[PDB]
C-alpha cells in the first residue's frame, strides 16, 4: 500500500536541489517508505500538518532526529523541551514562552533595530560584500549573544555548536559523524555558559534562571533550557535572514515592492521562511499503530516530516515556487505547528523584520556578483557564501 523510494533526503545531491525529489515524494502518495534509512516519510502539507498536531501519537521524547532514544544513547542529554512530550514539556515551554515574550520583545526591539540599520550602513560603505558572512551571520552575532547575556570570549564556538546540533538530527552519514567527532570543545564551551554565574543580568539566560523559583522549573533544569536557546537561537536566524536576502536578490521585483512599502518587511521575512524553509526536516516516533493518509504505520516507527516540501505543496499553496511578499503565509509550517511550534519565533521575526526594514529603506538593488556556494547540513538549508553588490538608495 505504501510506496518505497530510494531517495536519500540527506544526500548532498538532494541538498543541492531538493525540489524535484520533493515533488516525487509528494506525488508518490500521502505516506512513503524511505528504504535508505528505514523510516516513513510525509511530504504533503496535510499529513505534515496532521503529524505535527498529534503529539500523543507522534511523539518527540524518542528524539526528533533519525535516532530512536529508546534504542540508542542520545549524543547529549535530551532537550527538556524539544525532546519532551506533554506533560513533561508543558512547564519548560511555558518558561521559555515567557522569557521570549511580547514584553521581552519590547525591551530589545530598539537595540535590534539600531544594530540592523548600522550593519546595512556599514555594508553600503563596502558595496561588494558576502551576504552570508557579512550580513546573515554578522548581524545575529552582533545582537543575539549579547541578548543571551554571554561573555565575549568563546563566541566563535556558537555557530560550530549549532551546526553540530542540526547535523546530529540526521542519519549517521559523514556530515553527522564528522560533526560529532569535532564536538568536544564546542560542547564544553556551551555547557559552561549555561551556568547561572556566567550569564549577565537582564539577558535571556539570567531570565531563565530567574524562573526557577516559581515551581515551573527547578534550578537543575535551567542550564539545559539555556542550552536550548544556544542550540536553536542563532543558526536558525542566520539561515532565515540569508534566505530572505537570497530571495530578494533573486526576485528584484519583490525588493522593489518592499522598498515602496517597508511595512511589508515582516511578511517579506515570513514568506522567505516559507519559501526556503531554513529548517527543512524533523522526525517524530509513533507511539502506537496509526492510520495516516489511508496508510497504516506500526508502533515505534520513525516518521520524517518534510517541512520545506509542505511549504511548497501545490495542494495547499497557489504558485508555491514564487516568492511573494504579500502572500497570506499563515499556516506555513516553517516554524512548525502545535505544541512545539517555535517558541523563539518572536525573536526570529523581530530580527528578520528589522533587517529587511533596514534594507527596504537604504538599498536600491541587490545583485549577485560572484559564485554562490551552498552550505550542507542534515537539517538546515542555506548558503555558505552569497556575494552581492549592494546599491544605495
Ligand atoms: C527563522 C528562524 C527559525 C526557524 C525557521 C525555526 C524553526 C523551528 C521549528 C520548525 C521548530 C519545531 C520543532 C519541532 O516541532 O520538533 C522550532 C522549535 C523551537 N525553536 Fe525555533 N526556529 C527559528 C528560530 C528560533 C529562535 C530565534 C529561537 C530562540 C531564541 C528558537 C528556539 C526554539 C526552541 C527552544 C524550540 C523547541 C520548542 C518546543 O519544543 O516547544 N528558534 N523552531
Ligand atoms: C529548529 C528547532 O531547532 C532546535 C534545536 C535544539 C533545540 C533544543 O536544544 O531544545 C530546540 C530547537
Ligand atoms: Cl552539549
Amino acid at each position: 500500500t505504501i510506496p518505497h523510494l530510494a531517495i536519500d533526503p540527506f544526500s548532498l545531491d538532494f541538498f543541492d536541489d531538493p525540489y524535484p525529489d520533493q515533488q516525487t515524494l509528494r506525488d508518490a502518495g500521502p505516506v512513503v517508505y524511505l528504504d535508505k534509512w528505514n523510516v516513513y516519510g510525509v511530504a504533503r502539507y496535510a499529513e505534515v500538518h496532521a503529524v505535527l498536531n498529534d503529539p500523543t501519537t507522534f511523539c518527540s521524547s524518542r528524539g526528533v532526529g533519525l535516532s530512536d532514544f529508546k534504542k540508542e544513547k542520545p549524543w547529549r542529554p535530551p532537550s527538556l523541551i524539544l525532546e519532551a512530550d506533554p506533560p513533561a514539556h508543558t512547564r519548560p515551554r511555558a518558561v521559555l514562552s515567557k522569557v521570549l515574550s511580547p514584553a521581552t520583545m519590547k525591551t530589545i526591539r530598539d537595540g535590534f533595530a539600531a544594530a540592523a540599520d548600522a550593519k546595512v550602513d556599514e555594508l553600503l560603505q563596502r558595496g561588494c560584500i558576502d551576504a552570508i558572512a557579512d550580513l546573515a551571520e554578522a548581524y545575529p552575532l552582533s545582537v543575539f549573544p549579547d541578548a543571551m547575556g554571554l561573555k565575549q570570549e568563546g563566541r566563535e564556538h556558537l555557530l560550530p555548536y549549532a551546526g553540530l546540533v542540526f547535523n546530529a538530527f540526521g542519519p549517521p552519514n559523514e556530515l553527522r559523524q564528522t560533526a560529532i567527532e569535532r564536538s568536544a570543545p564546542h560542547q564544553a564551551y556551551v555547557n559552561e555558559q549555561c551556568q547561572r554565574p556566567n550569564l549577565a543580568p537582564g539577558g535571556f539566560g539570567a531570565c531563565i534562571h530567574a524562573f526557577t523559583d516559581t515551581g515551573e522549573i527547578t534550578p537543575d533544569e535551567a542550564p539545559l533550557l539555556v542550552r536550548s536557546l544556544l542550540s536553536a537561537g542563532l543558526d536558525t536566524t542566520v539561515n532565515g535572514i540569508g534566505a530572505a536576502v537570497y530571495c530578494l536578490a533573486r526576485f528584484p521585483g519583490e525588493l522593489q515592492r518592499l522598498r515602496s512599502d517597508p511595512t511589508l518587511a515582516r511578511n517579506a521575512f515570513e514568506e522567505a521562511v516559507r519559501f526556503e524553509s531554513p529548517v527543512q526536516t524533523f522526525f517524530r516516533t509513533t507511539t502506537r499503530e496509526v492510520e495516516l493518509g489511508g496508510a497504516v504505520i506500526g508502533e515505534g516507527e520513525k516518521v520524517l516530516m518534510f517541512l520545506g516540501s509542505a511549504n511548497r505543496d501545490p495542494r495547499r499553496w497557489s504558485d508555491p515556487d514564487l516568492y511573494d511578499i504579500t502572500r497570506k503565509t499563515s499556516g506555513h509550517v516553517g516554524f512548525g505547528s502545535g505544541v512545539h511550534m517555535c517558541v523563539g519565533q518572536l525573536v526570529a521575526r523581530l530580527e528578520g523584520e528589522v533587517m529587511l526594514s533596514a534594507l527596504a529603506r537604504k538599498v536600491a538593488a541587490i545583485d549577485i556578483d560572484g559564485p554562490v556556494k551552498r552550505r550542507f547540513n542534515n537539517t538546515l538549508r542555506g548558503l555558505e557564501s552569497l556575494p552581492v553588490k549592494l546599491t544605495p538608495a
